[PDB]
């Protein structure tokens, strides 16, 4: 067949390194959009790969050109034996910490017992896009943020803002020590979500799963409960939906913070 | 509450439905109670010997005349959660059912991931929408067991309808229901959705985007502001934000009837 020589056709050795991370400080980031977000967010890549015989998205190739990022093709046969059509080996950034959230400016999203990774990924994307400072994950059952399930669920946004694993008291003492008032989302609370933007200062918003709602320590530190009005008092929304609604209400406050940081 | 130790004869019927096109299997305590409240007609509900049935469920079953029996924990494990029921599939909602109820119409265009669909069903109900039109969803019936579960048994609590794209666009037309499409860099801001007094249809694409036929029929493109036009939200999240801006409008419709 005289296949193009640049195409990886065997099964060692950059393959071996890809296999190596596929089953265990690096990770695989898959698909065009997630790759470009990770690159934009400053994630360091070792190499980006496509399957032979299909044109790699021109903008990604362009972007890999702009950064010093090697691109190479692997025979479709082999990529189709691993596992998408395009992926990269990346170094996992140094885990973000609480302080990062405080310094970045803007509201803090705290998830309390949210464990469903698709929910956590969606909340990551929303928090990024709506201008939140960062996310604190309490009781998520995640070992790290680089979990490939979360990578895929976040569409590669998990390194675009500080996403931090913490235990409950660590988190509440953190907010206390930084003078960040928290409010808890729950049914018939004191404040309508529509009034969330009134508050000029940054705040933390705490969302529980509804496999139990918010937990005790947070309740006790709370400066109030916030409710999203629903048809009946007995209804509920998926937690990711509640995050989007609450953050949309705070969007004016956070966009102003983000606007200002972009100019510093 | 009698207990089944055997293997006939309503063990057989359980297996036979799991043409049952008119009967299905609704699982879990809360989804069961929702379906019952929604008027779904149940044949019988079952729990597992050993672990007790929610009293509120038993009471509801009691107030309806729905028989409840326990099943030996060992037969359940052969059937497959711990509580479930067998019900008649309601007659499929039609598009007209959505128009008659009044309120905004949610159209999903190309949304296929059933968990998104199910979350959207719950949001649409909670935030007061008239109903949901599913275009290109890849579902055979709304009674699909994946959606039943993903929707937490709310799929029957408001009109949810499968349609073809042209069908949907035609239905909105002769009903004088303006449709807007949710998308980036649009004509209108989501924050002004509440300005319009009359009902409207809102069209959400997967991600990617709504179709040409809808775009061609659209009275506007509504955009949720984000840090970057390249960014995107999960479709269920977009629906939550949009309906939230319309909730005053829809609650007023819901509570006038």
């Amino acid at each position: 067949t005289e296949p193009a020589i640049i195409t990886n056709a065997s099964d060692p050795a950059v393959q071996r390194i890809i296999d190596v991370t596929k089953h265990s400080k690096t990770t695989l980031i898959e698909d065009t959009e997630p790759l470009m977000e990770c690159i934009r967010a400053g994630v360091q890549f070792i190499e980006v790969y496509g399957s032979s015989g299909t044109p790699l998205d021109p903008a990604l190739l362009d972007l890999c050109r702009q950064r010093e990022i090697p691109v190479r093709l692997i025979d479709v046969s082999i990529v189709n034996q691993l596992f998408a059509k395009v992926f990269g080996i990346a170094r996992v950034p140094r885990p973000a910490r609480l302080a990062d959230i405080a310094e970045r400016g803007g509201d803090v999203v705290v998830l309390d017992g949210v464990k469903i990774v698709g929910n956590i990924g969606a909340i990551v994307r929303t928090s990024l896009a709506l201008g939140a400072a960062g996310i604190v994950l309490v009781d998520s059952d995640l070992a790290t943020i680089a979990d490939r399930r979360l990578l895929r669920a976040s569409r590669g946004y998990v390194f675009s803002l500080p996403v931090v694993l913490a235990d409950r008291e660590e988190a509440v003492s953190f907010l206390r020590d930084n003078d960040i008032a928290l409010m808890v989302l729950d049914t018939d609370g004191d404040l309508g979500v529509k009034d969330l933007g009134d508050r000029a200062d940054r705040m933390a918003l705490v969302f529980g799963s509804e496999k139990g709602g918010p937990s005790g320590l947070f309740q006790e530190a709370s400066a109030g409960t916030v409710s999203i009005p629903m048809l009946s008092s007995t209804e509920s929304l998926n937690v990711s939906v509640s995050v989007g609604i609450a953050l949309h209400e705070r969007s004016a406050r956070n966009f102003a913070v983000r606007r200002a940081a972009a100019q510093a």
